[PDB]
């Protein structure tokens, strides 16, 4: 019932008591640890519960719980969600619940950061171009030339499933996949899938190796229309090595924004499926997992034969090697160009501080080690050895199909 | 119920049945998960079921469930409860349960060894100097002059928790901890506290930085005695690098054996609080933990300072650079030692293989994550990309208290 987390390398002990009042499942059992797995219409009735719990940890949290401009709107949305059938938050309950969403992103490693998220409130959006248009303006406002800032933008409530607002792509920036007759993959794999469906729809596939993709914007159920994002606004940064000068001959580039797309944002029992949101990179995720991953540009071979190393055996660590500079190039790079970028070190640091104030202000931080501990040099960051709880706390992220997988077209 | 699990390298997906069998609990619930959470005397009652379950499954695994044999062994232990509240195994028993305990571990990437395992039956032991014995016994036959071999040595089972055989050391071999004065540590930091229960029990400790520990070992619930394993029995490796001439000079050396001694291994009810075991290392356990770990040799700074990296800033990724280094020099000096070790490249591909074969031959294979990915590289390595379904079995290999916690002291 009152659980406590010890990290081992400080011997440090936080008893954590936010968790009793956890919503959701995990997938998790006495029986079976879920852990690692990557992935575990409403009513009038499930409705008014989900928006009294909402309302009442917002109203607690600016002091005014029990009060009567508490009880006043706890009504005022009941009589509406009576007779509506749902309901529309304040602007303030909005900015809140999308703080506090992120604030529950139990998989984010940088939420030390979470107070400070730009709200943008699309609810007023009606059209493809109209969700172009805000995007823009998003896309624009975070990565005010290279010193990014966290931002999000809310486009309208799901309905009746049938008007659902959404981004088709995963990211608002991502390069696109092509499979080639040489068996082989063209730029981005994760990507190919999408790459298609952007040509079924009419892209101009420049078929090149870093082609920034088309938006594909899908309003009030409508069918998705395509818009190129303004290239001046897509800031990408070129990468290179501070000792090997060969590096940047790898033609190896990445954007400066971070933006996921797809994900489904839920507030009070309300459902936004497009909320796009961005903060910045830390080094590992374009290093490590967009670079190196077996299955992504997968560039480790290449950047080895470049190093001149053993390759020959896989204990001369040439992939380790390999991977470290990697690594160093990209931070490299960003840092010169001036555009935001923290390194795995100093963000895993972050997060223990952010986690004690948590657990002293909060009660506890909901965290999933398993995306927590960066994807190199684990038990050399603080986070490997602190123990974490998780449990699911709404407002939350959540995830959803891929539009293609539902869409009456 | 068929669970899935998805390798996101790969696309492969494997069913698991096997969690069906899953009796122990694991410290998560539906509504919380402790995943990253280090550690979440029987019944006449509560053991004949056990012993049941247990029997059932060996005699299955040669194909003699409902025999004539199977039947007259389960009224045999049965027999033998009532009558003596426990029972003994026979010497096939305790082999295959010792052999599934590893299998079982669902914290141990190099589980496809498992079936080579080599079992010492030592519950005839009576006294700490016959432990002593044994345990010298494993150490030679394990180390093998380099080539080593997986062993095991299990002692007397516990009756009713006053006379455990216990093993105080938590590896047969690891080097001293001195706290000192001034705050700073010489030696292993992990090992400070058992070193001053060694000095107090008499040891005449050389206070330097690598003292192989003497072993305190505790025979039928007597109080621990002190012994010395023969120097040259103790296989150690000094370190070198191959490129860095000036590696050496850091002084560093490790012992060849890992072998873990003071878990209990639980089959068929039975406890067995004294069960030493050995493998072999994979570089990462010295290179990254033992030797990088803050809390224990923290050599990170010292080999950054010689290869002279910017240690000014993290974003240099100095520590990240010099750890390389370091996991490259001890794999190396181990290689031309002719010291048995294994990469986590080559370690995790091997799980992968043998995770895939416990799915089609068992139906599935218990693993624990947060432990089977490598504490460096995670994601180049292929354990990072497997799902994982982490559940318990029986027989099994479990925590318990440190026995001078617990220990009723006799004078
Ligand atoms: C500004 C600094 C930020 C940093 C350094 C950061 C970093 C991270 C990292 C390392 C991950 C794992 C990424 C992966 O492996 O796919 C992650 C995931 C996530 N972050 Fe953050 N983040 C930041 C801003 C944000 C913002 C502004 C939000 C939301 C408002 C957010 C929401 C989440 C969520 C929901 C996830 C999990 C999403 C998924 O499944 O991919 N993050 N973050
Ligand atoms: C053949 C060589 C072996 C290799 C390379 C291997 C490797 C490992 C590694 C890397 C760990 C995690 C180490 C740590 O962080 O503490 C581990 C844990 C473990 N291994 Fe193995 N293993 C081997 C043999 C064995 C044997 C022979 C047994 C049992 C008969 C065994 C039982 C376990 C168990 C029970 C754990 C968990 C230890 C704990 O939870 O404290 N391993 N193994
Ligand atoms: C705001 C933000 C800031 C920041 N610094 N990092 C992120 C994370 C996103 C950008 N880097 C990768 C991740 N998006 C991908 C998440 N999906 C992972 C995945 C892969 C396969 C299947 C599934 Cl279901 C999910 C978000
Ligand atoms: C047979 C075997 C083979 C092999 N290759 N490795 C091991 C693993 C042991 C040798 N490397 C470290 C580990 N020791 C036991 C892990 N316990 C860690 C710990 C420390 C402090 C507190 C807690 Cl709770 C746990 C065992
Ligand atoms: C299979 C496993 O769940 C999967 O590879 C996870 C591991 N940890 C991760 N951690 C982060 N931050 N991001 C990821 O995409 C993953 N993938
Ligand atoms: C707190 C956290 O669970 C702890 O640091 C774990 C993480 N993973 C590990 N994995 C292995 N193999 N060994 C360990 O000692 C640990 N420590
Ligand atoms: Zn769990």
């Amino acid at each position: 019932r009152f659980l406590k987390v010890k990290n081992w390398e400080t011997d440090v002990v936080l008893t954590d008591t936010l968790h009793l009042k956890s919503t959701l499942e995990t997938g998790c059992t006495e029986h079976i640890c879920m852990g690692s797995i990557m992935l575990p219409v409403r009513t009038k009735d499930q409705l008014f519960p989900l928006a009294k719990e909402f309302l009442d940890q917002y109203y607690s949290s600016i002091k005014r719980f029990g009060s009567k401009a508490h009880m006043d709107r706890l009504e005022e949305v009941n009589k509406e969600i009576e007779s509506t059938s749902t309901y529309q938050l304040k602007d303030t309950e909005l900015i809140y619940g999308a703080k506090h969403a992120w604030r529950n992103a139990s998989r984010c490693v940088g939420r030390i950061q979470w107070s400070k998220l730009q709200v943008f409130d699309a609810r007023d959006c009606t059209t493809a171009h109209g969700m172009f248009n805000y995007i823009c303006n998003h896309v624009k406002y975070a990565t005010n030339k290279g010193n990014l800032r966290s931002a999000i933008t809310i486009f309208p409530q799901r309905t009746d499933g049938k008007h659902d607002f959404r981004v088709w792509n995963s990211q608002l920036i991502r390069y696109a996949g092509y499979k080639q007759p040489d068996g082989s993959t063209l730029g981005d794999p994760a990507n190919v899938q999408f790459t298609e469906i952007c040509i079924q729809q009419g892209w101009k596939a420049p078929r090149g190796r870093f082609d920034v993709l088309p938006l594909l914007l899908q309003a009030n159920g409508n069918d998705p229309e395509l818009f190129q994002i303004p290239p001046e606004l897509v800031l990408e940064v070129p990468i290179r090595h501070p000792k090997f000068d060969w590096f940047k001959d790898l033609g190896l580039k990445w954007y400066g924004l971070p933006a996921v797309s797809n994900m489904l944002l839920e507030i009070g029992g309300l459902e936004f499926s497009a909320c796009p949101f961005s903060g910045w990179y830390m080094g590992t995720e374009i290093g490590v997992r967009d670079y190196c991953d077996n299955s992504r540009y997968n560039i480790l071979e290449e950047v080895a034969k470049k190093m001149d190393l053993d390759m020959r055996k896989t204990s001369s660590l040439w992939k380790d090697q390999a991977l470290v500079e990697i690594n160093i190039a990209v931070l490299y790079s960003f840092q010169s160009d001036k555009v935001t970028i923290v390194d795995h070190h100093s963000a895993t640091e972050s997060f223990i501080k952010h986690m004690e104030n948590e657990y002293r202000c909060r009660g506890g931080c909901p965290a999933d080690w398993v995306w927590i501990v960066p994807p190199m040099s684990g038990s050399i960051t603080p986070v490997f050895h602190q123990e974490m709880l998780n449990y699911r706390l709404t407002p939350s992220f959540e995830y959803q199909p891929d539009p293609w997988n539902t869409h009456v077209w």
